[PDB]
């Protein structure tokens, strides 16, 4: 009754989930999908009742009635008076990274490179890149831009799922969850540093997390910050240091959404949820860490601080702001359960 069933995406959240779920004595209980969209229907239909979504799904989820109910919040510099979770969200930096040994690329001649997404329909990955390439092209052809790419959640016989890996035995290449080697935003600035392509879309903090010693992760072990370059909507490459002044866009933070009949309950739990399990919580190191899973951002992503109440009882419009929601609409008029 009070009890919250979390909707986990392949079976990597599951496992996750299943070790939440017996640390929380039941109070939270796990549904697996395997995709995101599923997941959404499966809250349709009340058979799951919340999941952390990207803002990019949160449109979606939106659409078919889902509401936003706590944002991630991760740790800033300014605003350090209020605490976690009553302090105001401040949106990451979306940026397109590239090897410095790649001299001569720009975002002005991409045109025929190879791409690495987080996935179809995200925010860094797919809209607002794919958006802004639409727009500069006057074209609906955003799948003959790159040569080969991948991007989880097309389909896998295209061009845009070329460079996808699949699992260990090569299965389940292009699916969108972390079954996929290139599955989002650390997969994506994976295929990067592997050199399987030539740019990947993904997010600031994504580049610093996985640099200089910060990952341990075999593959990125011997990655230096310098060895990348950030380009610029103005024709430039800058250092990493630079986000600030070289980004696509400021997305809107992953958010956890429900059914709105469902949401005043769903808050309450996941406060006292992250009381014992958030970065101060009072099993976290001890017992159970909600926000952390080895840099794999399983069900939320591993800088995540606290969630955060989101004041004004916004709109999923509201929350996702009308700069952003233009964005996707138009880029939709290039492409229930697509409610509306
Ligand atoms: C782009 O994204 C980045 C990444 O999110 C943003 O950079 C962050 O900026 C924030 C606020 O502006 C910084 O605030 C600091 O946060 C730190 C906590 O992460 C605090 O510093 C301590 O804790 C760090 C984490 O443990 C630690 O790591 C940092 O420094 C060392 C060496 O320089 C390196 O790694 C160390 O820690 C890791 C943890 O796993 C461990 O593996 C190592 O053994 C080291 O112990 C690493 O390079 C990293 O930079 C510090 O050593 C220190 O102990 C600090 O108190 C403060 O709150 C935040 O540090 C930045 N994040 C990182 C990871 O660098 C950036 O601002 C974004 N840009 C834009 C424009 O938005
Ligand atoms: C790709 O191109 C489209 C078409 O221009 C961009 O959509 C347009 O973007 C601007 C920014 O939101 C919109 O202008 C805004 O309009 C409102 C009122 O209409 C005004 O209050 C704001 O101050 C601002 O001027 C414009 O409406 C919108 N055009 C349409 C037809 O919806 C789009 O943003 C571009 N895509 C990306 C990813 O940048
Ligand atoms: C489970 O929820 C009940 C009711 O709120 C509460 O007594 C208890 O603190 C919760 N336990 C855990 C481990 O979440
Ligand atoms: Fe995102
Ligand atoms: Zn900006
Ligand atoms: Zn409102």
């Amino acid at each position: 009754y009070t009890r919250v069933v979390w909707c986990a995406v392949g079976p990597e959240e599951q496992k996750k989930c299943q070790q939440w779920s017996q640390q929380s004595g039941q109070n939270v209980t796990c549904a697996t999908a395997s995709t995101t969209d599923d997941c959404i229907v499966l809250v349709l239909k009340g058979e799951a009742d919340a999941l952390n979504l990207d803002g990019g799904y949160i449109y979606t989820a939106g659409k078919c009635g889902l509401v936003p109910v706590l944002a991630e919040n991760r740790k800033s510099s300014k605003h350090s008076s209020l605490d976690c979770v009553l302090r105001p969200t401040e949106g990451y930096l979306a940026v397109a990274v590239v090897k410095k040994a790649n001299e001569g690329l720009t975002w002005n001649s991409l045109k025929d490179k190879k791409s690495c997404h987080t996935a179809v329909d995200r925010t860094a990955g797919w809209n607002i890149p794919m958006g802004l390439i639409v727009n500069q092209t006057g074209s609906c052809a955003f799948d003959e831009f790159f040569s080969q790419s991948c991007a989880p959640g097309a389909d896998p016989k295209s061009r845009l799922c070329a460079l996808c890996a699949g699992d260990d035995q090569g299965l389940d290449k292009c699916v969108p969850n972390s079954k996929e080697k290139y599955y989002g935003y650390t997969g994506a600035f994976r295929c990067l540093a592997e050199d399987v392509g030539d740019v990947a879309f993904v997010k600031n903090d994504t580049v610093w997390e996985n640099t200089n010693g910060e990952s341990t992760a075999d593959w990125a072990k011997n990655l230096k910050r310098e060895d990348f370059r950030l380009l610029c909507l103005d024709g430039t490459r800058k250092p990493v240091t630079e986000a600030q002044s070289c980004h696509l866009a400021v997305a809107p933070n992953h958010a956890v959404v429900s059914r709105s009949d469902r949401a005043a309950h769903v808050e309450q739990v996941l406060l006292h949820q992250q009381a014992l399990f958030g970065k101060n919580g009072k099993n976290c190191p001890d017992k159970f860490c909600l926000f952390k899973s080895e840099t794999k951002n399983l069900l939320f992503n591993d800088n995540t601080e606290c969630l955060a109440k989101l004041g004004g009882r916004p709109t999923y419009e509201e929350y996702l702001g009308t700069e952003y929601v233009t964005a996707i609409a138009n880029l939709k008029k290039c492409s229930l359960e697509a409610c509306a």
